[PDB]
């Protein structure tokens, strides 16, 4: 076929019910997840050619940067739950990786900060039980996939992304095979 299991897809040996229907990992540690968000636009290219009435997640995981890298993963919820992803994002990628000025849970802060979230409304998501059970949805959903890598992506809890067999030679093309590949495993 075209597209075949172990290709450009695998397939999870124990499906995951309920699950999200486009699921994604990754880490502002990971240097895939950098390359997948500044460079290749991933999630964005792939919602471009989701069909209608597809729900897109992002979560973030803990097995990268030990206490920081938990750190980060609550305040990714801090920022699902405010609805400030689009503008901590960056941010937080480049504080981590390219500047490396991000080494404590106050320099996350600092980017909140930056980004125009208020302090008391950024302490207050921070400490409240909402943001609590939404750090346990991200990683349950991990443990679901018994995920140890990122970046990763899932489609209805049975398959997932293998962009290790797509070509590289040119990243316009890498992401519309990925994007392809998600839509195709979609309709399956």
């Amino acid at each position: 076929a075209q597209y075949e299991d172990g290709k450009q897809y695998t397939t999870l040996e124990k499906p995951v019910a309920g699950a999200p229907q486009v699921l994604e990992f990754f880490s502002f540690f990971c240097p895939h997840c950098y390359q997948f968000e500044e460079v290749l636009h991933i999630s964005d290219n792939v919602k471009k050619k989701l069909p209608e009435g597809v729900k897109m997640t992002k979560y973030h995981v803990n097995f990268m940067g030990g206490d920081l890298g938990k750190d980060l993963t609550q305040a990714w919820a801090v920022a699902m739950a405010l609805g400030v992803e689009d503008k901590v994002t960056v941010p937080l990628f480049e504080g981590v990786q390219k500047t490396q000025t991000i080494r404590s849970a106050s320099d996350i802060r600092d980017v909140f900060i930056n980004a125009g979230i208020k302090g008391e409304e950024y302490d207050a998501a921070w400490n409240s039980f909402v943001v609590k059970s939404l750090v346990a949805q991200q990683e349950k959903a991990a443990a679901d996939v018994q995920l140890r890598g990122v970046p990763a992506m899932f489609v209805n809890g049975k398959y997932q992304l293998n962009p290790q067999g797509m070509d590289t030679s040119n990243m316009d093309v890498f992401v519309q095979q990925y994007a392809d590949t998600v839509k195709y495993l979609s309709e399956k």
